[PDB]
């Protein structure tokens, strides 16, 4: 078996290899990449997402989110407080202000130490889940707005025709902005391109060990666990690498820099944080190997994990026994 220790693999496709997206995902998996839950893909030197980012300040962040933490430094939840709308230009200025800017630091490791020591004492503001794309329409390779759709994948694999669309989302981050431990909706893949700015550090649990993380989460957030059997779908819980190590949870970490793609694989739990002002684009996607994961994905029915209407068809077709209960949670 390839990659038995479930290490995060890094790929350097040639421009020829970068033509066929599906084929390269399958190639990465043939090398065991999926066992980590996360892979990095560095595009060939000839590739670019767009000409410049010189004209993006007028994008609107309609609902910036202030991420307010509760708990202890290594075990906390965060809730999102809605703030007034601001442009990306205004957001960038805010990110770079004395209140929110990245502190002096020696290297990525020093900054990581500072993040886990001090995150809970600040409330950074995130621009998340903004529908849109920053890929040039003429970018033909790994353009996250031009991928084959999950609906078409399901149709190709299972013969079912369903409603729904899936399009990319933009994320504007600043120092300490945080993404909580989660897998994707329906345990889909995700792909994330860091367009511009400071890095993003990722933590990931191998899919074959995801239930170990779930069991620890239930112990660490006991009230949340009683409220919902799948409460990590609420995307509010953080657990530090120190606490993961203390509890023997297998995981890996890696830092993504501007110009790099990350792919998360079905049922690969991940979390992380931004180093400073940046902009990422991400979208969910599927492959034939995903279908089994979609069938088995655990659902939140408590009402906290409201999702896109695109997910209705996924649950309806792949999980008909769970559909009624889940739909009650969505309404
Ligand atoms: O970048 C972020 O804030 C969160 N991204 C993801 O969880 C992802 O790409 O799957
Ligand atoms: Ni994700
Ligand atoms: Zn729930």
């Amino acid at each position: 078996a390839q990659n038995p220790n479930c290490n995060i693999m890094i790929f350097h496709p040639t421009k020829e290899e970068f033509n066929d997206f599906d084929k390269y995902i399958a190639y990465m998996e043939s090398q065991g990449a999926h066992r980590a839950g996360l892979a990095k893909i560095i595009p060939p030197k000839e590739w670019k997402a767009r000409e410049t980012y010189d004209n993006i300040s007028e994008i609107l962040i309609a609902t910036p989110l202030q991420q307010v933490a509760s708990g202890r430094a290594g075990v906390f939840t965060q809730y999102h407080k809605k703030k007034k709308a601001m442009t990306v230009g205004e957001y960038r200025h805010l990110a770079n202000s004395k209140k929110y800017q990245t502190p002096p630091h020696q290297n990525f490791e020093d900054l990581e130490r500072k993040y886990w020591k001090n995150r809970i004492y600040n409330s950074p503001i995130y621009g998340a889940d903004i529908s849109g794309s920053l890929f040039d329409e003429n970018t033909k390779q790994w353009n996250l707005g031009h991928l084959g759709t999950i609906q078409d994948l399901l149709e190709k694999e299972c013969g079912v025709v369903i409603e729904g669309v899936n399009t990319p989302y933009l994320y504007f981050g600043m120092w300490k902005t945080t993404f909580a431990w989660h897998t994707e909706d329906m345990d889909l893949y995700s792909i994330n391109y860091l367009h511009l700015g400071e890095p993003k550090t990722w933590y990931v649990v191998p899919p074959e060990h995801g239930q170990r993380l779930e069991r620890l989460a239930r112990e660490l957030f006991p009230g949340s666990s009683r409220g919902c059997g799948a409460f990590l779908r609420h995307k509010v819980a953080l657990i530090s690498p120190t606490v993961l190590k203390e509890n023997g949870i297998p995981f890996n970490r890696i830092t993504q820099e501007a110009g790099e793609f990350m792919v998360t694989f079905p049922y690969g739990y991940h979390a992380g944080f931004n180093h400073g002002f940046n902009c990422a684009e991400a979208i969910n996607f599927a492959t034939p190997r995903w279908i089994d994961y979609g069938k088995m994905a655990s659902q939140c029915s408590c009402g906290e994990a409201r999702v896109t209407f695109s997910m209705d068809a996924f649950v309806r077709i792949l999980q008909p026994e769970r559909y009624d209960l889940w739909k009650r949670g969505q309404d």
